[PDB]
């Protein structure tokens, strides 16, 4: 095909305008355009361009032919899309000053871009018609909301649950819930997809900074931990890029903010590690129930739950890496320090907006004290670091506080898809075989295929584990009847695609760079280097993991650790 795009002639593929130019440093504008897919009922029209001899055209959804010439930039186009901007705006509070998406909006930046204007500013007087902060995990704020259907798609794609509806409210178009409901009191997950999907503040997670204040502000012992993905992704949000590890900075702008204690939820993933491999051996010696399944992601718990109640009791009864360690921060840490358990308040820090409402579970509890006493999302903590006016990109590296610091290589890739299996693999085959084995790396656990399987000998038997990548695989592999081909005996469901590395609280990253990059791929990757480089990479080889064990739970499975550390769903 010949080409030519303002003025330019090009010979060339069976692609969109919208592509073609991307891949040729062109300039085209998009908005509702994201997975594949725009507002294939009320387009935005933001990609508009000219076809000679046809007309305008949105590049994102027109193929490129043989003797197109096309013109991006004329002045009736740029009307075009100006207009269309006009008309968001009319619909639009635009009030960037306090907005939680000011720093990277993809809309601020089209009004700049474009120069437009509303025709009328809009400036409702009482939000509170507007915002739904009924979700432990979820808040929507339409007065931000530009329709772009992006959140409805995601949402669909990603889960296949379409928990996320276009609804018609009062003879007016809005996004929410099925029937306008709370979220959490559908099938929701929780996972917070569609707020990654959303292209400004309309879509946002339930805060938890007031918690999280108050409790810094108590003369409480406030501890912090993060989990595995928080260090692969934070940098993003201080312009530092994709893909680098700030474990070291992370550490010290907790120091800097206050929090008493530094600790790790890596820490957590060595626990349950722990308590779970020791049940999938306990299972291997009581000839099943298998398969067992992974119980640590709390979208996955809510889709079982909702979609697959007969499967709960194959859960594993191990708490997830969040829960386990909250647990023991409130009995264990009183332990070692003298702290009144009673005055710990536990905050972690996660990628993810379902850990707030595992967190809020009402039996995530003991006499009377929390597990967890609150959660915030990377972008919240982001948020917290740029209000204290810490210089993040420059900070010195710290260590944590080891007693409930210290993590292995196995607990560290747990943010990853097949990270939890293959970490399980490396301690469950030790525990059977009673032998400390060298070869330790489940290559075929991991990547981004939707479903990865692999056949593990252990301790001289077959077993068979399937590790599934995003909610919409889990339906995928129940409903084609993939579940069948074989007898399956351990199971990892996570309910985001990549794993918890594109959890639904991570940063937000332009459409544009999500083409030119492979987030959940060099996030892993973070990940992954951090395995290879420690000293441990079993979680029953983390050192002041076993000192706990030793000196407060005994062992896994079985007296205080099964007591205190595990949960059922019934
Ligand atoms: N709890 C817990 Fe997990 C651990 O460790 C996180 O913190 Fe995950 C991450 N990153 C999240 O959110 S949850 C699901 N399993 C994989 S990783
Ligand atoms: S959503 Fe974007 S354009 Fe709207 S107020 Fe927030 S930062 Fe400004
Ligand atoms: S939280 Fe997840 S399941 Fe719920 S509407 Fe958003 S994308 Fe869909
Ligand atoms: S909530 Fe966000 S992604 Fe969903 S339609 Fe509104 S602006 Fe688009
Ligand atoms: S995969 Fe991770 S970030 Fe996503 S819902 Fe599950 S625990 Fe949360
Ligand atoms: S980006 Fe093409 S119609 Fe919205």
């Amino acid at each position: 095909k010949t080409i030519i795009i303002n003025g330019v002639q090009f010979n060339t593929e069976d692609t969109t305008i919208l592509k073609f130019a991307r891949d040729n440093n062109i300039d085209i504008s998009a908005l509702c355009f994201l997975n594949n897919c725009n507002n294939d009922i009320n387009k935005c029209e933001i990609c508009t361009v000219e076809v000679e001899g046809t007309g305008l055209v949105t590049a994102c959804d027109t193929l490129i032919e043989d003797g197109m010439i096309i013109n991006t930039n004329s002045d009736a186009v740029n009307e075009k899309i100006k207009s269309r901007i006009s008309q968001l705006l009319d619909i639009h509070e635009f009030k960037c000053g306090p907005c939680n998406r000011r720093e990277n909006c993809e809309f601020l930046k089209l009004v700049i871009k474009y120069k437009a204007r509303a025709s009328k500013p809009f400036l409702p007087k009482d939000k509170t018609e507007y915002v739904d902060e009924r979700s432990k995990s979820l808040t929507v704020d339409r007065t931000k909301c530009l329709l772009c259907g992006r959140c409805v798609n995601a949402c669909g794609k990603n889960t296949e649950t379409y928990a996320m509806k276009f609804l018609n409210k009062n003879g007016k178009t809005i996004i929410g819930a099925e029937d306008e409901k709370c979220f959490d009191d559908t099938n929701c997950l929780l996972c917070g997809q569609c707020i990654i999907a959303c292209p400004v503040a309309a879509l946002s997670e339930k805060s938890h900074m007031d918690r999280v204040k108050n409790a810094l502000n108590a003369p409480k012992h406030v501890i912090v931990a993060m989990a595995p993905s928080v260090r692969a992704s934070i940098g993003e949000l201080f312009n530092m890029g994709f893909g680098v590890d700030v474990t070291g900075k992370i550490y010290t702008a907790l120091r800097q903010l206050g929090f008493d204690k530094i600790f790790d939820i890596n820490f957590g993933a060595d626990m349950t590690i722990m308590e779970e491999a020791t049940e999938l051996v306990q299972r291997i010696e009581n000839n099943g129930p298998f398969p067992m399944f992974t119980s640590c992601c709390p979208g996955w718990v809510r889709q079982a739950e909702n979609y697959y109640p007969e499967l709960l009791n194959n859960l594993s009864s191990a708490k997830s890496p969040q829960q386990i360690f909250g647990t023991a921060s409130k009995t264990y840490y009183p332990s070692i320090s003298g702290l009144d358990p009673k005055n710990v308040f536990t905050v972690t820090v996660m990628p993810c907006t379902s850990k707030k409402f595992e967190a809020d579970r009402p039996q995530m509890e003991k006499d009377g004290l929390r597990d967890i006493d609150a959660v915030i999302t990377t972008r919240e903590l982001a948020k917290m670091i740029k209000d204290a006016k810490i210089p993040f990109a420059k900070l010195e590296d710290s260590e944590a506080d080891p007693a409930m610091g210290e993590y292995s290589g196995a607990g560290a890739i747990f943010g990853a898809t097949g990270g939890v299996m293959e970490a399980a693999l490396r301690s469950a085959k030790d525990f059977a075989e009673n032998a400390e084995l060298e070869d330790i790396e489940y290559k075929q656990v991991r990547g981004l295929n939707g479903i990865k399987e692999a056949e593990v000998e252990i301790n001289n038997n077959k077993y068979n584990v399937a590790v599934i990548n995003g909610a919409s695989n889990l339906f995928k592999f129940m409903k084609s009847g993939m579940i069948n081909e074989k007898q399956y005996h351990f199971i990892e469901v996570m309910a985001c695609h990549g794993g918890c590395v594109n959890g639904g609280g991570q940063p937000h990253v332009n459409p544009k760079d999500l083409e030119k990059v492979d987030i959940k791929k060099v996030r892993a990757s973070v990940l992954y280097n951090q395995d290879e480089h420690l000293s441990k990479r079993k979680s029953h080889e983390n050192t002041a993991l076993v000192k706990m064990y030793q000196n407060y739970f005994g062992k896994p499975g079985e007296g205080r650790a099964h007591e205190i550390l595990h949960f059922k769903y019934k």
